C-alpha cells in the first residue's frame, strides 16, 4: 500500500500530453495526420508534435521513432512552476526513480519532471510549454473528424484499489467505477480538470498503457472517423463501437494505430468539478455499464494493451493481476451479465450479449 | 421463373403500410408509441393505426390484435384508382389469389386489393386513403428519436433471383446486391419511390417478414433511440447496430417489437429515380457490405424472421431456402470475410469479425 | 395564357445540373471547389465541370467562361431517349425557340435540345450523359460542409400564375404557395422528383435565376458552412440565414458566388411523390412563411438575381412585374407582417421584424 | 475602484442559479418546463424549482412570483463551508451589505450568504445544498431540445474596467473582451469552472442582469428550440440568432421569457482551466466578434435588459454608462464594422450588416 507523503502533492491542472514510442515514423503520421487529422507543431526525421485543433499548449501527442513500441511518458501540466519542484519531493519521498530536466525531455516543454511512478507509469509533470496558434476558429481547417480536446489517459495496473488511494493523495477525485457486490474493484476513472476523468485504471495486467482518449465537439464526427477508416479500407483497425459508455455517458470509439497503441474518441461527458460530486458505483455483471446499448465488448479491449517504458527507455516489467477478471466474469465461459439487475431475460450466461461467443 | 404478364403491371408509387399483428395491444401501444414516439391516427380495443411524423395518409403502420403475431399486409400505394384495378388483373393473370375490398380492409383505406403474391407475400394495393393532419412541421410534438417517414419493407425468401425478376416485371429496380463469384444471389434492393428501396429480398427460409424500416431526419436521432432503451432498461431489444451499411450507405439500427417483430431505424440513403442509376453488387464475403465499419452481423440477424398470413388469416408455410446461407458462408465454422480484397490481414475464417464466434 | 400542346410532355426526372458564365474562371473555382468542396469531372481552360458527392452523372454545374455572368441553361433529364424528341415537339407546338445536338452541348451530356421557353428561360432536356465514379462513400474526401446532391432551381418571372399552368402542364405540380387575401400570387414551388421542388418561381422582374440549390446531409454541414466563410473572413458572402424555411420546412443559407450567382445550401424537406400530396398555401405577411424563425427577409434577397441567356449567348431583356411586390407588402414603408393571425402583438408595420 | 480586501477571496466553483422573480408564475412555468423541458425540483403556488439535465444540485433556477419582474439573487457555488464565512467578512470589508440565512433563502440551499455587492448586483455564496437526482442518463426525459448545464450570468455595468478588476480579485480570469483602439472596454468574459465564462460585463446603464445562459450538448438542439418556437406561434421572443459567437466560439440563441427576461442558449465553447490560457481581445469594429457569421446584432440586445433586486427586494437603482456605446460606434448613425479589417469592401457605415 503507497503512503501519503508529509511533502504536499503538486496542484495538477489536466492530462496534457502523452510521448509514444513508434516504430514507423511515415506510417504512424499517416494514421495520426492523415487519417485523424490532427495538427503538426514540429517533426523531423525522429518525432512527431501533434495538437487537436482547440490547443495553446506545444503539444498534445508526441511520436517518437523507437525500436520497441510503447508509452514513454504520460504529462500532466502543474498549476505553477514551483509545483515541478513540489512532484519533485512528493515522487522522493514515495521512493521513486526521478529525473529533473531544466530544459525539457520534449520540444516545446520547458522544466519537466520524469518518475517512474509507485504503479510502474513513466509520468511527466510540467509548468512551461511553448504556446502555439490555438485553432479553435480555423474551420477551413476543420475536418468532419476533428479532434479537438485530449481528454484523458487510461492505465491498467493490477491492482485497483491501490492505484486509486494513491491518485486520490495526489488529488485526483474518483467519479465512477466498477465492482461487483463481493467487493471486487474492476476499474475507477478519476479526474482533476471537472470532466469524468484525466486517468482512469483498469484491472489488468501492467503497468501497460491501454488508452490515449481524444474529443470531438459532435456525435456525428466520430461516426465519420468510422465512415472514413471505412472508405480507407482499414475497417479492421476499428476495434471497439461507437457506443455510448454507461461510465461517463460519453459517445465513443476505440481504434488502433499502426503499433496497436489504442485511441479513444469521445464526446459528452459531463460536469465533476464540485467537491462532492456524486460517484457512480456500476456493478461489473450490468451489460450497460461500459456500452449503454449492451453491444458486447470485444475481448482484445480487456486483454490488448500498449506496454510501458521506465526512465532508461526500457520496457517495464508486467505484474499480473490476481483479483477476478471483468472479462472472464462477464463474458468467458463462467461469465454472466443482465439488462435488468435480477431478470433472466436479457441475461447472458457463458457468452457475450447479443449472441456471439467469444472467438 | 415467374412469366411477366400481358397484363400492364400496376403504377406503384412506394410502400405506405404494413398491418402487423401483434398478441399483446397495450404492450405493442407502449413499443410503438411510449418508446418509438409514432403518433396515432385511431385506436380501439382491437387495434391501433399510427403514422409517422411527416405522413399525411392515414397510417403508416396498423397494429391488430390477434392469436399469432405474423405480417397480415404490406402495403403499397398506387398512382390511381385504375392501378387498383390493374394490379388484380396482373396478379389474376399470375395465378394468384386476390380478394378485393370497395371499403377496404382497414380504416382509412377505400377501395384495395390484396393478394397472395407468387412468393407467398401477402400484399396490399390501394389509392383511397384519408389524409389526416400533416405533423411535418409539428415541432411541439418532436421527439428527440423522431420517426419521420415509411421507408421500407425486407422480406425473407428463399429464391432471391425469381423474386427479383418478378419484382422488376412489377416496375422495381434493383439498386444494390449481394452475390457470390458462384453464380449465388443472397440479398436485393429495389425500389419505385427513388430511394435504395421499397421493398427487399434476404435469402432465406420463407415466406417471412424481415423488417419494416422507418427513417429518421438525422443520425442523433438514431443513437437517441438508443439511448433512450439503456435508459428504459431495454436494451436487450436492441438487436444490432447502430452502424453505417455498405448497402445503401444509410446510417441504421435494427429493434425488436414484443412479438419479435424487427423494426429497422434508417436515414441518408441516396438518390435512385434515374432510370439507369447504377446497380452495386457486393460480394458476400467483404466485410464491409453490411456494417461498412465491419461489426459482425449477429446471427439472428440472418435467421429471424417474422411469420406471415394468407388471406384467409393463417399463417403461410415455410419453404426452406437451398442456395447457400450467407450466415454460413461469411461468420459460420467454413465461413470467411475479408476486409481488403485479396489480403490476408484483416480477414476472418470460420469466424465473425471483431473478435466474436457464432453463440 | 401559354396554351396546353397537343403533343405529349416530356417525362421529366429531375433537375440535373446548371451552366453558369462566370467571367473569372479561376475565382469561381476558388469559390465552389476550395470553399464548397464541390468535385471536379473535367476542366480546362474555358470550363469546370462539378458533381456534389452522391451523384454518379457527369456533372451537376458547368462554369464557363464568358463576357457576362449569367445562367446560359437549366438542365432536367429526362426518362429515355425519346423523351427528348417529346420535348422537342413540345416546344416547337409552343412556338419556342429550340436547338437540337445530338452529341451535347457541353462535355458528358450527349443528345439533348436547348429551348428559349416561354418565360424567357433556357432549358435544356437530356437523357444520354457519361457517367462517373459515384463518390457517395468517399468518405475519405468527405468535407465537413459537404455538398450532397443538386436539389433544385428557383426563377424569378413577373407573372407567377401563367409560370405555374406551364410548368404544371409540363408535368411539374405545386407543393407550396404564397398568396395573399387580394388574388395576388408572389411564390410557387413544383417537383417531378419527390422533394418540394425541382424548379421553383419568385414573383419579380424577369426572366432572372434566382438561386441554384445544393443538399448536405445534416444541418450542422451548412452551420459549418457558415463558420468556414467566417475563418476566411468572407461573412460578406453570406447573404442570408441560416434558417428554417417555412415553405418547404428545410433548413437553408443563401451565399454568393463571386459573379453574384446565388447558392442555397439546404437540408431535410419532405416527400412529395404522391398525386394528391397536400398543397400549403402561404399568406404573404405571414412572418414564418420564409424563416420559420421571423428572422427578417433582407432586401437583397428580393431584389438581386442573376441574368439568362438567350440561345445565341445573349442577355434576355427583363419584364417588369406589375403585380405587388413580396418585398413592399411584409417590409417596405407601407408593408406588414404578422407571427400571429390577428394578434397586434408580433406584428410589423412599415418595416421588417426583429428590430 | 474597488479596493481588494486583505481578507481572503471565497473559493467560487461555479454559476449554479438564479432567482428570477416572475409577475405570472403559470405563464413563467408554461416558458421554461413546456416550452423549454426544465425539470421541476419543487414547486408550489409562489415558487417553482428547476434545474437542467446533467445538475445534481437542487436547482439551477428558481421562479418567484412578485409584484415586479427582476433578477433577485445570482448564486454561486463556494468549495467549502468556510467559505461562505470568507464571503461575509470580504463582502463586509468591501463595505457592502450583507444577510446571513444559516438556513437558506430558497428552499433546497443551506447556509447563504446575499450581498449587495459594489455594482449594486445581489449574489449568493452558498456551499450547502440538497442534492436531486442526477437525470444525465434519463434519455427517457429527454427533449430534442435539452438544456443540460447551467453555463454563466451576463450582468450590465456601466464601468466594465472597474467591474473587471473587482472580479478579478474575487478569482474570476477574464477569457475574451472587446476593446477599441481609443482604450474603452465594452465588454469582458471571466470564469472560474473552466469554461469561457461564469460572469461576463456588456458594458451599459446598470446594474442590469443582461441573461442567463444554458447549454445543450450539440447545435441541432437548439435548431429544435427555434423549431418548437415557431410550432408555437411564438417566434416574436426569439429576439436573435441562432448564431456563431466570435467570442467564446460558441453556438447561441437569444430568447425572451413572459417577463422578458433574457435566456441564452449555447454550446460548445472551449477549455480555459491553465492559468496562463490566452485571453483573445476582439476589436469593437469587427464584424464578426458578436456573430461570427456577421449577422447585425439588434439594437433590443444592447439597450434591453432585467431590472435587478437589493435585499430588501426594491428595484436596484441605474447608474448611465459614461463610455462609449457599443450599440452607437457599430450600428449607430456615426457607427462602423468592418468584416476585413482596412478593406471597405464588407464594411458597414451607419447601419447594421447585411
Ligand atoms: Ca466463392
Ligand atoms: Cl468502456
Ligand atoms: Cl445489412
Ligand atoms: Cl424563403
Ligand atoms: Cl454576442
Ligand atoms: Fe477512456
Ligand atoms: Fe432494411
Ligand atoms: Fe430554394
Ligand atoms: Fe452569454
Amino acid at each position: 500500500e503507497i503512503p501519503k507523503p508529509v511533502a504536499p502533492a503538486p496542484d495538477i491542472l489536466r492530462c496534457a500530453y502523452a510521448e509514444l514510442v513508434v516504430t514507423d515514423l511515415a506510417k504512424s503520421r499517416n494514421f495520426y495526420v492523415d487519417v485523424l487529422g490532427l495538427h503538426v507543431s514540429y517533426e523531423d526525421e525522429n518525432q512527431i508534435y501533434l495538437r487537436s485543433f482547440e490547443e495553446f499548449i506545444h503539444h498534445n501527442l508526441v511520436l517518437t521513432k523507437g525500436p520497441v513500441a510503447a508509452l514513454k511518458a504520460m504529462a500532466f501540466r502543474v498549476r505553477t512552476p514551483e509545483d515541478v519542484d513540489k512532484a519533485e519531493a512528493y515522487y522522493q519521498e514515495l521512493g521513486c526513480r526521478t529525473e529533473r530536466r531544466k530544459d525539457g525531455f520534449v520540444k516545446g516543454i520547458g522544466d519537466a519532471l520524469r518518475v517512474e511512478d509507485p504503479l510502474g507509469f513513466p509520468y511527466e509533470f510540467f509548468f512551461e510549454t511553448t504556446h502555439v496558434e490555438r485553432l479553435h476558429m480555423r474551420y477551413d481547417l476543420y475536418s468532419a473528424g476533428e479532434l479537438v480536446r485530449l481528454d484523458h489517459f487510461n492505465q491498467v495496473t493490477p491492482d485497483v484499489p491501490r492505484g486509486r488511494k494513491y491518485l486520490e493523495d495526489l488529488g485526483f477525485r474518483v467519479t465512477e467505477d466498477i465492482q461487483d457486490d463481493e467487493g471486487t474493484t474492476y476499474a475507477a476513472w478519476m479526474h482533476r480538470k471537472g470532466t469524468v476523468c484525466d486517468t482512469a485504471l483498469t484491472g489488468g495486467n501492467g503497468p501497460r498503457l491501454h488508452h490515449v482518449a481524444f474529443s470531438t465537439h459532435e456525435k456525428h464526427n466520430i461516426i465519420q472517423i468510422c465512415d472514413k477508416m471505412g472508405a480507407l479500407r482499414i475497417s479492421d483497425r476499428i476495434e471497439r463501437g461507437p457506443g455510448r459508455h454507461g461510465v461517463s455517458n460519453a459517445f465513443y470509439l476505440y481504434i488502433l494505430d499502426p503499433d496497436n497503441h489504442r485511441i479513444e474518441i469521445y464526446t459528452q461527458d459531463y460536469y465533476t468539478g464540485d467537491p462532492d460530486n456524486p460517484t457512480i458505483t456500476w456493478n461489473v455483471h450490468d451489460n450497460q455499464r461500459r456500452d449503454w446499448w449492451g453491444n458486447p465488448v470485444v475481448p482484445s479491449w480487456y486483454t490488448e494493451a500498449s506496454k510501458v517504458l521506465d526512465l532508461d527507455g526500457n520496457v517495464q516489467e508486467i505484474i499480473e493481476r490476481t483479483d477476478d477478471s471483468e472479462l472472464e466474469v462477464t463474458i468467458g465461459a463462467d461469465g454472466f451479465s443482465f439488462t435488468r439487475a435480477g431478470d433472466e431475460d436479457g441475461s447472458y450466461h457463458g457468452q457475450a450479449s447479443k449472441g456471439f461467443k467469444l472467438g
